[PDB]
């Protein structure tokens, strides 16, 4: 009934393992593009179907290197993921933002052949690390065209982002780089309560939790674009009715859970 539905029946063991799609790698180099840093794509191979798109940043003195895991990872299960380097790693948040929004037109519009075969540019999503996810939250509430944000172990100044694209947002509960009390919960309380929206805590995790493989990160950060970029309801199951021992703390408005 759902023409965007990819993959198969979800079980949460498989989405703390790469998915059913072979990935390839393009490299953005810095110099073609002006409005971020370059990247790396990833993208599904050994298919004729088409797919949402991702654009995802790091975060403060970061590299794409830093999120390559998990851009992996996600094209796996079937999403065309860019991973930007920005401009510099000294960016900030909102700076991001406009990063992240170049990247997404940039994949509409001069990606390779291969890359541009495999993307459903209708549908695309946004997720970033720290100051990216920052970012994430920035750019949501500039483009409420975007289907899901995910921002990861997020910070910013700015503590209220009006946003109506449904959020998940990941904080590690022993942050010491952007503590959860001062950044990801606030972000969550302050998004308004008729947006979708979901925080998840990782028990006794560290701000570097999103920089390698973290299967509570791949499978949060899977179930929510799968159902918000795809429309896929089979993983209400992972993102409703949640006691997750990985879990330090689990929040949400339930408006995806009725």
């Amino acid at each position: 009934s759902n023409p965007y539905q990819r993959g198969p029946n979800p079980t949460r063991s498989a989405l703390t393992a790469d998915g059913p799609f072979s990935v390839a790698t393009y490299t953005v180099s810095r110099l073609s593009v002006s409005g971020f840093g370059g990247g790396v794509i990833y993208y599904p191979t050994g298919t004729s179907l088409t797919f949402g798109g991702i654009a995802m940043s790091p975060g403060y003195t970061a590299d794409a290197s830093s999120l390559a895991w998990l851009g992996r990872r996600l094209a796996s299960h079937g999403f065309v993921v860019l991973v930007i380097n920005t401009n510099s790693r000294f960016d900030y948040p909102d700076s991001r933002a406009s990063q992240l929004s170049a990247a997404l037109n940039y994949l509409r519009t001069s990606s390779p052949s291969a890359v541009r075969a495999r993307l459903d540019a209708n549908r695309l999503a946004v997720a970033g690390h720290s100051m990216g996810g920052g970012g994430t939250l920035r750019i949501a509430e500039q483009n409420p065209s975007l289907k899901a944000a995910v921002p990861l172990t997020p910070w910013h100044t700015d503590k209220t982002f009006n946003t109506s694209v449904p959020v998940l947002i990941v904080g590690a509960e022993a942050d010491t780089v952007a503590p959860v009390s001062q950044h990801a919960i606030p972000f969550y309380q302050n998004l308004p309560s008729t947006t979708p929206k979901v925080y998840v805590e990782l028990d006794n995790a560290s701000h570097f939790a999103p920089n390698s493989n973290n299967a509570a990160i791949s499978v949060y950060t899977i179930s929510w674009m799968k159902l918000w970029v795809d429309n896929d309801t089979r993983y209400r199951q992972f993102l409703c009715n949640v006691n997750d021992p990985a879990l330090s703390d689990f929040r949400t408005n339930n408006r995806h859970c009725q």
